[PDB]
C-alpha cells in the first residue's frame, strides 16, 4: 500500500485539504444570510454532536483496513452505492470549484495598477444610478455589468466571456502540471501552501480591527437572536457548511487514510483538524465583519443591510471597503493571492484522490503505466464541462451547483454510512476493531454520538427542512420550474446510487429467498479485516 513516513506530513496535507475556498467564501455569506449571531449556535451545536463524530469514524475506518473510499465496502458488499455517490459529489464539487478559483484569478490579476478599476463611476460601464463613496456601489456594477455580464434569465445563455475562459484554461493547466511532475514530493510547497494563508489572515485582522465601527461589526457577528434558531432553513445551512467544510462524505479522507499505519493515532488527528477547520473559519469571519461594521458606520446605515446576499460579498463588499484605505492595491493582492492558494491546495488533492479510486478500482497493470493518461483525461473533462459556466448565464447555473448538488446529500450520505456500520454490521464489532487498532475503546461520548444522537438528529432536521421548502432566488430573481427541477435531480444523482447498486447486487446474490440473500449479501467479506499478516489476530486470525 505505501505509508506516510511522519505524522506532521499527514497532519499538514489533511489541513490542505480540508481548508479552502469553503472557510473564507462560502461562509462569510452563509453566515450573513442568516443574519450574523443567529447562525452561530446551531452552527457550533452541529459541529460538536455530528461533525467531529463523523470525521473520526471515518478516518478510523479508512485506516483499519487500509482501502479508499471504495475497496472498505467488503465489511458489507452490498452498501458499495455510498463511495459511488461520494465520487459523483466529488466531481460534482470539482466542476465548479475551479471556475471560482479562475474568478480569484481574474481578480487578481486586475489588482496590478495604481488606481483599482472599480473605485469610481466614471467608466463606460458606469450607469447614472451609480453613488460612490470616492444604493448602487461602483464594486457591485463592475462585478455585474464589466466582469459577469450578466443576463436577465438562466435560460438565456449568451456569449462566453473570454478572458474568464483564459483564467479556467490557465487554472487547469495549472494544476495538470503540479499533478504530473511530483510537486506533493517536496516538503516546501506543502509547508508554504498550508501555512501563509494565516499570516495573510492575520495582516487583514490587524489592519481592519484598528478602524472605526469594527466593534459594531464583530458585535453583530457575535450577538445571538433568539427567535431567529426555531427555524429549519438556519438548521439546514449550518448542517450544509459544517459537513461541506469538513469534507466529510467528499470521499478524500478515507482514501488519504488509507496510507497511515494501524496502530497510528487517528483519534487525535482528526480532533486536531476540525479544531483548526473552525478556528480558520471564525478568524476570517471576524476578518471580514470587522471592516462590515466600518463600511456601514462610514455610510451611516445599521451594520446589517449595507451589503447584498449572495455568493458575490466576498467579490463586492470587501473590495469597495478596501477602496477606503491607503495602498489598496497591496490589500486587494493578498487577499486574492489567499483566496488562489486556499483554492488550488483544495483542488489539488480533490483531483489526487479521485484519480486514485478509478485507478485502484480498475485494477490491473495496463491501467497503472498510464495513470498520466487517465490524469489528463479527467482534467479535460473538467474544463470542458466547466466551460459553460463562465457564459453570461454562468453564475445562475454555479449557485444552482452549489446550493443543490453539494448541499445536504452529504448529511444523508453519511447518516447512511454510520447507520450501515453501527446496525448491520454491529457496533461492538467496531469498537473492539476501534480497540485492536488504538489499545484503548472509543470514548463513551463519541459511541453514544453514533448509536443514537447524530441520526436522530439528521433526521429531525431532513423531516423539517422538506415539510418547509422555499425555491432559490438570487437578489429578487426567481428561478423558473424546470431550473428548480433540475436541482432535483442534481441532488437526487447521488443520492440514487445506493438503492440502484444494492438492487443490482441482490439480483446476482445465490440463495432461494429474498431473506436469505440479504443475509448473504450483507455479512462481510473473506477479505474483511487488517491488511499486514501480523495485525491478523483474535477474531481474524487463519
Ligand atoms: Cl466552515
Ligand atoms: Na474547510
Ligand atoms: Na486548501
Amino acid at each position: 500500500r505505501g505509508n506516510w513516513g511522519n505524522q506532521i506530513e499527514f497532519v499538514l496535507t489533511s489541513v490542505g485539504y480540508a481548508v479552502g475556498l469553503g472557510n473564507v467564501w462560502r461562509f462569510p455569506y452563509l453566515c450573513y444570510r442568516n443574519a450574523g449571531g443567529a447562525f452561530m449556535f446551531p452552527y457550533f451545536i452541529m459541529l460538536i454532536f455530528c461533525g467531529i463524530p463523523l470525521f473520526f469514524m471515518e478516518l478510523s475506518f479508512g485506516q483499519f483496513a487500509s482501502q479508499g473510499c471504495l475497496g472498505v465496502w467488503r465489511i458489507s458488499p452490498m452498501f458499495k452505492g455510498v463511495g459511488y455517490g461520494m465520487m459523483v459529489v466529488s466531481t460534482y464539487i470539482g466542476i465548479y470549484y475551479n471556475v471560482v478559483i479562475c474568478i480569484a484569478f481574474y481578480y487578481f490579476f486586475s489588482s496590478m495598477t495604481h488606481v483599482l478599476p472599480w473605485a469610481y463611476c466614471n467608466n463606460p460601464w458606469n450607469t447614472h444610478d451609480c453613488a460612490g463613496v470616492l444604493r448602487t456601489s461602483p464594486s457591485e456594477e463592475y462585478w455585474r455589468l464589466y466582469v459577469l455580464k450578466l443576463s436577465d434569465d438562466i435560460g438565456n445563455f449568451g456569449e462566453v466571456r473570454l478572458p474568464l475562459l483564459g483564467c479556467l484554461g490557465v487554472s487547469w493547466l495549472v494544476v495538470f502540471l503540479c499533478l504530473i511532475r511530483g510537486v506533493k514530493s517536496s516538503g516546501k510547497v506543502v509547508y508554504f501552501t498550508a501555512t501563509f494563508p494565516y499570516v495573510v489572515l492575520t495582516i487583514l485582522f490587524v489592519r481592519g480591527v484598528t478602524l472605526e465601527g469594527a466593534f459594531d461589526g464583530i458585535m453583530y457577528y457575535l450577538t445571538p437572536q433568539w427567535d431567529k434558531i426555531l427555524a429549519a432553513k438556519v438548521w439546514g445551512d449550518a448542517a450544509s457548511q459544517i459537513f461541506y467544510s469538513l469534507g466529510c462524505a467528499w470521499g478524500g479522507l478515507i482514501t488519504m487514510a488509507s496510507y497511515n499505519k494501524f496502530h497510528n493515532n487517528c483519534y487525535r488527528d482528526s480532533v486536531i483538524i476540525s479544531i483548526t477547520n473552525c478556528a480558520t473559519s471564525v478568524y476570517a469571519g471576524f476578518v471580514i465583519f470587522s471592516i462590515l461594521g466600518f463600511m456601514a458606520n462610514h455610510l451611516g446605515v445599521d451594520v446589517s443591510r449595507v451589503a447584498d446576499h449572495g455568493p458575490g460579498l466576498a467579490f463586492v463588499a470587501y473590495p469597495e471597503a478596501l477602496t477606503l484605505l491607503p495602498i489598496s492595491p497591496l490589500w486587494s493582492l493578498l487577499f486574492f493571492f489567499m483566496l488562489i492558494l486556499l483554492g488550488l491546495g483544495t483542488q489539488f488533492c480533490l483531483l489526487e484522490t479521485l484519480v486514485t479510486a478509478i485507478v485502484d478500482e480498475v485494477g490491473n497493470e495496463w491501467i497503472l503505466q498510464k495513470k498520466t493518461y487517465v490524469t489528463l483525461g479527467v482534467a479535460v473533462a473538467g474544463f470542458l464541462l466547466g466551460i459553460p459556466l463562465t457564459s453570461q448565464a454562468g453564475i445562475y447555473w454555479l449557485l444552482l451547483m452549489d446550493n443543490y448538488a453539494a448541499s445536504f446529500s452529504l448529511v444523508v450520505i453519511s447518516c447512511i454510512m454510520c447507520v450501515a456500520i453501527m446496525y448491520i454490521y454491529g457496533h461492538r464489532n467496531y469498537f473492539q476493531d476501534i480497540q485492536m487498532m488504538l489499545g484503548f475503546p472509543p470514548p463513551l461520548f463519541f459511541q453514544i454520538c453514533w448509536r443514537f444522537v447524530s441520526p436522530a438528529i439528521i433526521f429531525f432536521i431532513l423531516v423539517f427542512t422538506v415539510i418547509q421548502y422555499p425555491i432559490t432566488a438570487y437578489n429578487h430573481y426567481q428561478y423558473p420550474g424546470w431550473a428548480v427541477a433540475i436541482g432535483f435531480l442534481m441532488a437526487l444523482s447521488s443520492v440514487l446510487c445506493i438503492p440502484l447498486y444494492a438492487m443490482f447486487r441482490l439480483c446476482r446474490t445465490d440463495g432461494a429467498d429474498l431473506l436469505q440473500r440479504l443475509k448473504n449479501a450483507t455479512k462481510p467479506s473473506r477479505d474483511w479485516g487488517p491488511a499486514l499478516l501480523e495485525h491478523r489476530t483474535g477474531r481474524y486470525a487463519p
